[PDB]
């Protein structure tokens, strides 16, 4: 009952500002640009600092003419209006949002410790327990979200900062979405896509489950499941229903990735009647406490080594672009609710 009530609550809280978001709580010439801490096809992530408090955030730009061009519209919607109504303690909190005549910003939480992605890469591989202190936060976060017909779709290392605490913060919400019953687009990074994904089925939570049987893979054995130099290899792959595990892996980490990367999504963990459960419940998570967990009670298996609030040691150098805000607005109609 104490999971029902908290479930219940998250719930309540998430609609009234899913129903209410807020909008315009900030403007760009109220921030200092430092640097340049990703990049993408239509948009980047600078960190900044706001002039009056000193605090820093980490500000993602969206170019509204690219987001339109490369048919970005609802899941731009979809990322700042889930963003601004979720509160959960793996998930980075968007602190202010607004737009000008050029762009869209998101100005987050920052997150210093850089991405999972670097630290796996940087160490090789994890041991199992520390993936499953890593998976046990996703296991819960994807509980929170599922529960507010919430799917994620786009789980992966590099979305998954590591904090001062040595603890996950999700971010890039582009591709998450409200959805009761089923959804159709594609979307998502290649090693990762479930089966029906691939197949252009209508789709739902469990393609999360199957990304998280991929991302354990990964962290544990240092390389996803599913690998090839096309995409079209990779989707061969992924609805072959076969899978090599390294022989360093457990059996009961074998028996939960099976399960996981479970091709029916009718037989796959997560997605039968117990849900979530059967997962929690695995005997490879029997070590793990779930209550301490989520109040972060666990010492960390690591703690990035970071100078200070400010520190970009843990990402890497991208060219300086300008951001530049034109003289006429552009997209007004169709970014209105932003």
């Amino acid at each position: 009952e104490s999971v029902k009530e908290f479930l219940a609550k998250a719930k309540e809280e998430f609609l009234k500002k899913w129903e209410s978001p807020s909008q315009n709580t900030a403007q760009l010439d109220h921030f200092d640009r430092i640097k340049t801490l990703g990049t993408g096809s239509f948009g980047r992530v600078m960190l900044v600092k706001h002039k009056e408090t000193g605090n820093h955030y980490a500000m993602k730009i969206l170019d509204k003419q690219k987001v339109v061009k490369l048919k970005q519209i609802e899941h731009t919607l979809n990322e700042k209006r889930i963003l601004q109504a979720v509160n959960f303690p793996f998930l980075v909190k968007l602190e202010f949002s607004f737009k000008d005549n050029s762009n869209l910003y998101m100005v987050m939480e920052y997150v210093p410790g850089g991405e999972m992605f670097s630290h796996l890469r940087r160490i090789g591989r994890f041991s199992e327990p520390h993936a499953r202190f890593y998976a046990a936060q996703i296991v819960l976060t994807f509980e929170y979200l599922h529960s507010l017909d919430l799917i994620y779709r786009d789980l992966k290392p590099e979305n998954l900062l590591i904090d001062q605490q040595g603890y996950i913060q999700v971010t890039d919400f582009g591709f998450a979405k409200r959805v009761k019953g089923r959804t159709w687009t594609l979307c998502g990074t290649p090693e990762y896509l479930a089966p029906e994904i691939i197949l252009s089925k209508g789709y739902n939570k469990a393609v999360d489950w199957w990304a998280l049987g991929v991302l354990i893979y990964e962290m544990a054995a240092g390389y996803p499941p599913f690998f090839a130099d096309q995409p079209i290899q990779i989707y061969e792959k992924i609805v072959s229903g076969k899978v090599r595990f390294p022989s360093h892996f457990s059996s009961d980490l074998k028996d939960l990735l099976r399960n996981l990367l479970q091709v029916d999504l009718t037989k796959r963990f997560g997605n039968l009647k117990n849900g979530v459960n059967d997962i929690k419940n695995h005997k490879w998570f029997a070590t793990t406490d779930w209550i301490a967990i989520y109040q972060r009670k666990v010492e960390a298996p690591f703690i990035p080594k970071f100078k200070g609030p400010g520190d970009t040691s843990n990402f890497d150098d991208y060219e300086e672009e300008e951001i530049r805000v034109s003289i006429n607005e552009k997209c007004g109609k169709e970014f209105t609710e932003f």
